[PDB]
């Protein structure tokens, strides 16, 4: 075998124009090829502008349209994603102009709100600024936008035990329940991560005595979007969930799950929208294992 | 004399609870003893939970913290290791949940990347699932993560002549250069080994006409970690290298070697982290000499 790595690590310097160019060209190719025999003059022109730009600025900016196309194509290329069948149903939030962790927070707040949509889950992705030299990376240290802390008898999510310790170390006041929603650990422009509490009303939970519940919104926070040689280390996305007591409560409280109805319904919308792998979503090495602290 | 064996062979059945228990207890002892006079109540509790667990499941799971402690203590106990002076500088990757060779491959890919770190070598260990009955062993058939094949006039590394033949027998397409990087021969859950080509960009080489070069990352792939009666047959680790043309090129290309600066620097970090032997790393009998082929 010769499988490729699903992880795309850090860089301490920009991509060689000699590496970036062939990649940029192939993306513009597949992007414009999507207009089958249409816009050949548009294609050629884009090729020149992009090339000139990489040659002068050392990099290039995708159009919003190329971005939206990349996010959807990268979703289609997600091997294990079951929801990719309806890849056209995706809302893209352009935060490529984001510059601070406070701004990141606000963008993430906007995504959670739109996406949650009172239980009627909508798929969305918020794309932050692309990696430049690798020394000014935007990153969400969390693995998911919404997740429960695991403390001590483990009091919480045993799966988040490491990250929870990290938050406490960053200053986060650890309560000790088993359903504590972890704050967002946001890194902007390569700085040290800032901790921000997620407004509690933004978090929709399905109430499964046991006193059990769970969050409604499944959002991956730590992947990297690669497109045309460009890399976006911060691009949180979400879908809706795919043991029967749960299946019943999600439905009872009207929070979207991938049941037969939703399967039929979303595919229908997807279909009614009809009228190495790249782009691709890569895993990353956990940021606390690679971060060089300023403070 | 009465030296002990440095090899820890295979088992075809689980460890007797009567053998495992005294061992588990002594590890929890030294682990908790590390908090000198602190957490005696924590210690006692752990003892009960572990005992109960061995008695019910027939075995026990270390905490991530106990694992990290074991990996570092086993490094400290490595007699011939010169880098153990700075044993606190170790990154642990928990793959105890790994279940397939494809997953193993991905984990190994993640380690190589982190560890290599563009030449600025970082020490890491990736720990795979512990031996259960001995019939579902995870193993890396390679002796090192990165090594050159030796063919024929020997065309390569004479030291890897046997393993190279093995790879070819497993299906590997042998090129015939003297710097062919061998694929990874991964055994998951006791099955037959699967061959995976290491993504070439993951391999950093120091370019020593002669056309000589060498890989930057020295990683031991075939040792066994014993801790508290538990055994981990798959736990690849690495450090950085410790004839003058070489010393100069490693430095010139900024690939970490254990020179006076690195010696001062790493010890400093190690020190600034201050603010029979068990655990222990055992050698193993070469897996092709003991493997029972399914296919
Ligand atoms: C709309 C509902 C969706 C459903 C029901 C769905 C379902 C799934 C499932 C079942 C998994 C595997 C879970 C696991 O490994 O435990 C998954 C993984 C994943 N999904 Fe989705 N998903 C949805 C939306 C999205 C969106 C909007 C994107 C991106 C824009 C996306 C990208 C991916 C990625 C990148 C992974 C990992 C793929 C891999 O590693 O092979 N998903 N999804
Ligand atoms: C950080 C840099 C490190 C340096 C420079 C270093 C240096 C060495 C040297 C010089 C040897 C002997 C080589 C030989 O026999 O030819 C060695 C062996 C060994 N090292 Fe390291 N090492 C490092 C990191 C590590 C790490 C991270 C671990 C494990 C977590 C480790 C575990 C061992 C083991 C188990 C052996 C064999 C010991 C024995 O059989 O007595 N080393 N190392
Ligand atoms: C090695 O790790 C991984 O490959 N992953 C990717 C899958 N995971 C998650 C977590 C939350 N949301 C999503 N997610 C959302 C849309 N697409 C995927 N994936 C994480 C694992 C996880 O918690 N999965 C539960 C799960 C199952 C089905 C889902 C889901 C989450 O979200 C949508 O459908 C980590
Ligand atoms: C009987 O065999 C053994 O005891 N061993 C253990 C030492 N060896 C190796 C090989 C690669 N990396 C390491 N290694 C890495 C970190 N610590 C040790 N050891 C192998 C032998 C070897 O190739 N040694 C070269 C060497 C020398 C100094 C090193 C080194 C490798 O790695 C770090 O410092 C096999
Ligand atoms: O948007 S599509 O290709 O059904
Ligand atoms: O981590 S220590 O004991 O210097």
């Amino acid at each position: 075998m010769n499988p490729k790595s699903l992880t795309r690590g850090p860089r301490d310097k920009p991509t060689p124009l000699e590496e970036l160019l062939p990649h940029a060209i192939e993306f513009i190719n597949q992007y414009y090829g999507s207009f089958k025999e249409a816009k050949i003059e548009e294609h050629l022109a884009r090729l020149e502008a992009v090339t000139k730009e990489i040659e002068t600025t050392g990099t290039y900016q995708l159009t919003l349209d190329e971005l939206i196309f990349a996010t959807k194509m990268a979703w289609r290329n997600a091997p294990r994603c079951i929801g990719r069948i309806q890849w056209s149903n995706l809302q893209v939030f352009d935060a490529r102009n984001c510059s601070t962790a406070q701004e990141m927070f606000q963008h993430i707040c906007r995504h959670i709100l739109y996406a949650t949509n009172n239980g009627n889950i909508r798929s969305a992705i918020t794309v932050f600024p692309q990696r430049s030299d690798g020394k000014h990376d935007f990153r969400l240290w969390n693995s998911q936008l919404i997740r429960y802390a695991g403390y001590q008898t483990i009091r919480g999510d045993a799966a988040t035990l490491e990250f929870t310790q990290l938050c406490i170390d960053l200053g986060w006041k650890p309560r000790y329940g088993r359903f504590d929603v972890l704050p967002l650990v946001l890194q902007a422009d390569g700085q040290d991560p800032e901790v921000f509490e997620i407004p509690p009303d933004l978090v929709l939970e399905v109430t499964m005595e046991l006193g059990l519940k769970w969050y409604a919104l499944p959002a991956v926070a730590n992947m990297l979007l690669e497109v045309g040689g460009l890399e976006f280390p911060a691009c949180p996305f979400n879908g809706w969930y795919m043991n029967v007591a749960v299946l019943h409560s999600f439905q009872k409280q009207n929070v979207t799950i991938m049941d037969h109805h939703t399967a039929s319904e979303s595919f229908m919308k997807h279909m009614q929208n009809e009228y190495v792998l790249s782009p691709f979503y890569y895993y990353q090495i956990e940021p606390w294992k690679t971060h060089i602290w300023q403070n």
